[PDB]
């Protein structure tokens, strides 16, 4: 959309996490209320501008389930990313203030998620390879949408993502050593379902720092959602996108048509306006 630093006018700060900050921003010349994600990497000019190009291609990404792109581009040490702005926030901020979420708008979410993941893999050949919950956004037209996705594979090895943060969505499979594949992401949705169901990370089952977590889970079994209190749908749904064995693990044709997500495709639920309400 051509943007530079000048062009925006900062308007408050929606959230930062491990490796950046995004901003809600005024485009001046356009009138475009914005989210401005900026990333800090101590990197060499060569890969940083190999990253803006590969970051190009978030352009031709459009569906209703992605979020949406303007453009990327470098400035004062920092990369910005600058995306439609989502005025629900992430599912992991409303987790927070609803403390956490029925398994019938989970089950809408799922439904987005998987969509979301098919339009990535069909259209551009491109894993997510971050499903959690800070990167599902929603908004008050009731929305659900997928961002921080990896088209870039240079950004990814520049962000060492594995070992940072307190929580891991990384699959067995992947912490020992296979290769990284779309069951790697219906692992992450399904303990990103169990999270926002319960109300809290799953692992362990009810201090732990990031390699004890990630040794936990290559070896203890996986979580499952408590005994009374959702569908036996919903928790066979989640024990099937939690199966250890990335073989028996379900897939997006698979899950697709689960008996709870048929469910949950025609329960009429009115997403928005849980949602502002929840949050308002
Ligand atoms: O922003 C990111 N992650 O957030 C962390 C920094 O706050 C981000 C990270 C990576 C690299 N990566 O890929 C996933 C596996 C772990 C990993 O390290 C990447 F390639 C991206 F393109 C990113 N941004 C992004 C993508 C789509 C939209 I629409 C909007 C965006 F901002
Ligand atoms: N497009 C957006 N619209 C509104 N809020 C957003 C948008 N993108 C990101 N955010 C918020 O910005 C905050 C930080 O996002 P982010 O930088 O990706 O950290 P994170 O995904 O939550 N955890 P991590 O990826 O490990 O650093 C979160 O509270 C998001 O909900
Ligand atoms: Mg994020």
């Amino acid at each position: 959309m051509e943007l530079k630093d000048d062009d925006f006018e900062k308007i408050s700060e929606l959230g930062a996490g491990n490796g950046g900050v995004v901003f809600k921003v005024s485009h001046k010349p356009s009138g475009l209320v914005m989210a401005r994600k900026l990333i800090h990497l101590e990197i060499k000019p060569a890969i940083r501008n190999q990253i803006i190009r590969e970051l190009q291609v978030l352009h031709e990404c459009n569906s209703p389930y992605i979020v949406g792109f303007y453009g990327a581009f470098y400035s004062d040490g920092e990369i910005s990313i600058c995306m439609e702005h989502m005025d629900g926030g992430s599912l992991d901020q409303v987790l927070k203030k609803a403390g956490r979420i029925p398994e019938q708008i989970l089950g809408k979410v799922s439904i987005a998620v998987i969509k979301g993941l098919t339009y990535l893999r069909e259209k551009h050949k491109i894993m997510h390879r971050d499903v959690k919950p800070s990167n599902i956004l929603v908004n008050s037209r009731g929305e659900i949408k997928l961002c921080d996705f990896g088209v870039s594979g240079q950004l990814i090895d520049s962000m060492a993502n594995s070992f940072v943060g307190t929580r891991s969505y990384m699959s067995p499979e992947r912490l020992q050593g296979t290769h990284y594949s779309v069951q790697s992401d219906i692992w992450s949705m399904g303990l990103s379902l169990v999270e926002m169901a319960v109300g809290r990370y799953p692992i362990p089952p009810p201090p732990m720092a990031i390699f004890e977590l990630l040794d936990y889970i290559v070896n203890e079994p996986p979580p499952k959602l408590p005994s009374g209190v959702f569908s036996l749908e919903f928790q066979d749904f989640v024990n099937k996108c939690l199966i250890k064995n990335p073989a028996e693990r379900a897939d997006l044709k698979q899950l697709m048509v689960h008996a709870f997500i048929k469910r949950s495709d025609a329960e009429e639920v009115d997403f928005a306006g849980w949602l502002c309400s929840t949050i308002g």
